[PDB]
């Protein structure tokens, strides 16, 4: 066996090479661990960013705003990424981080009942202001590494107060990665309308075994780094610890 010392090196290390700050936060039973190269960043509030679609969806589906198969149809105009310029499922955007799609599903919960939802979840900081189709991307909702592995951890458990089949559905969307019979549920976040410009990925590791952990990486995005940077601090530090 390894060091904890050895563990905490290794997993700050992941973060120092990235040339980033950030922490990783992993839950297991009821115990969390902070590791990384920022550790004071654990407690701090960020835009939850793209993290959002996964209660976005949970709320949308609760409330029969869509379903799992519907087709939200690109509208013809120019996106941001012409990877989002086509036709697509709750579940297909998910994996995309397709915005307009999302932004759509807001517009039809509506403010009032996205604001009742996001309260009664009591997701981060539960304030969502006027508009209800950006209020994930640039404030006022804010949340906390250690509230966002909580939120994880309470969906990996369908802890969450929506219907299971509700829970099942959008979890289903988030399956991202599978490593020697592990699987890895999580969602990416790129709050690229805040400065600094923060980035997630929020999910847990289902193991072979049935035991799921969560975990949050939270970490600061600067011009010219890669997305999958948050991936790969992630797998990095999940298999450091044996997790993966
Ligand atoms: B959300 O935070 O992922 C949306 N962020 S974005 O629209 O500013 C840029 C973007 C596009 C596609 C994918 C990502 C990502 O986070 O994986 C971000």
């Amino acid at each position: 066996h390894i060091s904890s010392q050895q563990h905490e090196k290794a997993i700050k290390s992941y973060f120092d090479e990235a040339q980033t700050q950030g922490v990783i936060i992993i839950k297991e039973g009821k115990n969390l661990s902070t590791y990384g190269n920022a550790l004071a960043r654990a407690n701090k509030e960020y835009v939850p960013a793209s993290t959002f679609k996964m209660l976005n969806a949970l709320i949308g589906l609760e409330n029969h705003k869509a379903t799992t198969n519907e087709i939200f149809k690109w509208d013809g105009k120019k996106r941001t990424y012409p990877m989002w310029e086509k036709d697509m499922t709750l579940g297909e955007a998910m994996a995309l981080s397709a915005v307009p799609v999302y932004q759509e599903l807001a517009r039809r919960t509506g403010l009032e009942l996205m604001q009742k939802e996001v309260k009664r979840v009591n997701f981060g900081n539960t304030n969502i202001g006027t508009q209800v189709d950006n209020f994930w991307l640039v404030g006022p909702l804010k949340i906390t590494p250690v509230q966002e592995v909580n939120f994880a951890d309470d969906l990996a458990h369908n802890r969450l107060p929506f219907k299971l089949e509700t829970q099942e559905e959008v979890k289903k969307m988030l399956l991202i990665k599978e490593v020697n019979g592990s699987k890895i549920y999580a969602k990416s976040g790129w709050g690229m309308g805040v400065t600094p410009q923060v980035g997630w990925l929020t999910g847990w590791v289902e193991q072979a075994n049935g035991k799921k952990i969560p975990f949050s990486l939270n970490l600061e995005m600067k011009e010219g780094m890669s997305g999958s940077i948050r991936n790969e601090i992630t797998y990095k530090s999940l298999e450091n610890l044996g997790i993966i």
